[PDB]
């Protein structure tokens, strides 16, 4: 079809975790819709032991928006690997009479997908 | 950066798998890079165990063109699925100043991805 | 009397806060006592209208530990300084006979006091 | 840092005023820089009314001495506190390559503080 349209993030480049972590912490991000047709979004982590979101995927009006969450297990800074976190959008637009509801396939099918990479940045 | 350029296949819809499936068969395609940049291509299948690709990616000038080669080993049409196989190809454009080699990088960063499903008909 | 212990911090550093500043949020530190004795600490910020701690100050045994809690209310990061933030760190010993219950005093007093920076960083 | 060294002083201990209090007098102390690198440091009083110094603050190089006026204004012994009243001294060490300026940073700053009084004892 037609290249999809820019998002912005809120932060828009990296997310820091703050130790201490012994403590499930609870981050939030900003999806925006810069878009002028509608979007699906599906988000990816590297980590599906340590991170979690919510939700995972969504359907965006354009100019619409969305906060989701990221979460931070704990565990044991100095010795698991902290240089290799990411977190990753992945979107496209949206089938000509699309309906409010992510539905996988959009992705599968053929077509254009795009991609924006937040990565995580650990603070001790 | 730019949304890719399109690609063209031969066969360029499907893929038929003629019986008797009791030998392994070799079947071709041709992928032409329709594209006004050079291209980088990847292709997937949905049964690592049967099918099989070579060459597994690799780049194309524009205008350029592949022949690549599907194999499709030995089974039993009686026992096993036939209506869920299928071919992916992945492609995107390459950096800048790229040297003919593909690395799977490109696809890993923030950016656009194509992609095309030619879909195995087993023919009994 | 005598120099008094070092503390140790979660983080040890600085602090981030990452975007968006539109709900107040509330991160953590952890506080503890290296020392061998008694100390008495409290903390200072460059923001009262901003920042926010609870608990300021306290009375820590040794290898005793404690978790503040900053707030970080809503704000305008387009307008405001985000350079000059700052989270201040002041403790001594306490009195050969103390009970456990901050007194201002102690560094109104005759002796020693140490301190720690933690600069806040804003995330965009 | 590095715990400062001690300052040595004249009186070095108190200091006496004696009546009759009807009009200003001057006293004089000695600050003599003890330890073995500069230092920075500083006055305060109990009485910004009653009492006056000059200079309140400044650097000493080691060995180096200074002398700073006390002032003392006219009052009422016979109704005003005179047990409250105190001689504040601060002082901490100087940043490795420091300019012979007093700096309050200095103070503000991530680091150790040593304190010394010399309290006024009013003679009626």
């Amino acid at each position: 079809s037609v290249p999809p349209g820019d998002i912005n993030t809120q932060p828009g480049s990296k997310i820091v975790f703050n130790a201490p972590y012994d403590d499930k912490h609870t981050y939030h991000i900003k999806i925006t819709n810069a878009g002028g047709r509608r979007i699906g979004w599906a988000i990816k982590t590297t980590n599906m032991r340590r991170l979690g979101v919510d939700p995972p995927s969504g359907v965006l009006d354009p100019s619409e928006k969305v906060l989701m969450a990221v979460s931070c297990d704990t565990f044991n800074a100095a010795t698991e690997d902290l240089n290799n976190d990411r977190i990753c959008i992945e979107w496209t637009n949206t089938p000509d009479g699309a309906a409010k509801q992510f539905r996988r396939e959009w992705f599968q099918g053929d077509g254009m997908v795009r991609r924006k990479n937040l990565p995580i940045e650990y603070n001790l």
